[PDB]
């Protein structure tokens, strides 16, 4: 079965009540941080990631993804989180994500090191 820089930009918040706060690059770098309002985690997180700088002008939306590993100086869960995803521009704008959240597990157990989950993000609360 297998502009972005303007609209990505700025401060989404996902149904969990977590807030993001990106900035995307002419050259198709995102950074920010992130704070989730769930798990353990206090404070906000370095985020990094990527977007199509150049998406396809036909419907379709802007491919994507970032990081947060879940250390600050407040806090390490000693796991890290990926979501990837695509935002959909518009008047009711979305970037609409599936994310792994991977905890570091002994090899016995890395089985159950990793979690998936779909966040959809919104430009307002
Ligand atoms: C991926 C989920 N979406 C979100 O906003 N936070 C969740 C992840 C929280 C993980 C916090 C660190 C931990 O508990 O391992
Ligand atoms: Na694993
Ligand atoms: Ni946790």
């Amino acid at each position: 079965h297998h502009t972005a820089e303007a609209g990505i930009t700025g401060t989404w918040y996902n149904q969990l009540g977590s807030t993001l706060i990106v900035t995307a690059g002419a050259d198709g770098a995102l950074t920010g941080t992130y704070e989730s309002a769930v798990g353990n985690a206090e404070g906000s997180y370095v985020l990094t990631g990527r977007y199509d700088s150049a998406p396809a002008t036909d419907g379709s939306g802007t491919a994507l993804g970032w990081t947060v590993a879940w250390k600050n100086n407040y806090r390490n869960a000693h796991s890290a989180s990926t979501w990837s995803g695509q935002y959909v521009g518009g008047a009711e704008a979305r970037i609409n994500t599936q994310v792994l959240t991977t905890s570091g597990t002994t090899e016995a157990n890395a089985w159950k090191s990793t979690l998936v989950g779909h966040d959809t993000f919104t430009k307002v609360k």
